[PDB]
């Protein structure tokens, strides 16, 4: 069971800005559906772990995300009656409860600085999808401190993408322990 952190950082280490992105994508979020979307085992299904406001800045039409299986670590959001949808109070039941499940393929940490951190610090940790995306977009929250050491980055080819007058590239990283 593999837990992948997939983020887009700009040249600070932005995530956020004033609750919600500092940019809109649509391809580079077209890639993040597939990244997250896809499993290997037809039937399987993969698993979205994320912080409330990450739900929150969800447009409600694509909320829940579909095709995944989503967990929302909260200590104030009442119970989702949704199905695809569970609220966690804490990151060790979120883990606990994703590793009972026999249908989950890979579990994609998709944000918030400490569900980051947390999943930085886990043992189930296997791959960062980093989208480095050029320039300053103040931000407000940030990427966790990260020691790159610890990772080995692919080497495949990774050319320059611009949408929108924003450019950015994508990186992939792998936990030297695997
Ligand atoms: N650029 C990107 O790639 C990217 C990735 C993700 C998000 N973002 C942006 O980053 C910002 C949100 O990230 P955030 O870090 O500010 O807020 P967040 O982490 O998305 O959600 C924070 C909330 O999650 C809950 N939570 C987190 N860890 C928990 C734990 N261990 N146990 C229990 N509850 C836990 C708490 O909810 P309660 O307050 O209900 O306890 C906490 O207040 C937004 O702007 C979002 O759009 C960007
Ligand atoms: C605010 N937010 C968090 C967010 C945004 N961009 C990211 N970008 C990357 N590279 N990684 C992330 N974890 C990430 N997370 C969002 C907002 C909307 C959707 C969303 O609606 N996604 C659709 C796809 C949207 C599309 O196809 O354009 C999906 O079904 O996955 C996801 C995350």
């Amino acid at each position: 069971l593999h837990m992948n952190l997939i983020v887009a950082v700009d040249g600070c280490g932005g995530i956020g800005r004033n609750g919600g992105m500092p940019w809109f994508l649509p391809a580079e979020m077209a890639r993040f559906a597939k990244l997250t979307t896809l499993t290997t085992d037809s039937g399987k299904k993969n698993a979205v772990i994320m912080g409330r406001k990450v739900w929150e800045s969800i447009p409600p039409k694509f909320r829940p995300l579909k095709s995944r299986f989503n967990v929302v670590l909260s200590k104030k959001m009442k119970e989702e009656s949704n199905e695809n949808v569970v609220v966690a109070r804490s990151f060790e039941s979120a883990v606990s409860l994703l590793q009972d499940m026999e249908n989950i393929e890979t579990i994609w940490n998709i944000g918030g600085r400490e569900v980051y951190e947390l999943g930085l610090n886990s043992p189930f940790l296997h791959q960062m999808y980093i989208t480095r995306v050029e320039g300053d977009f103040l931000a407000d929250v940030f990427f966790p401190r990260v020691d790159y050491g610890r990772f080995i980055k692919s080497t495949e080819s990774e050319e320059m993408h611009e949408e929108k007058g924003i450019k950015y590239r994508y990186e992939i990283y792998t936990i030297k322990t695997d």
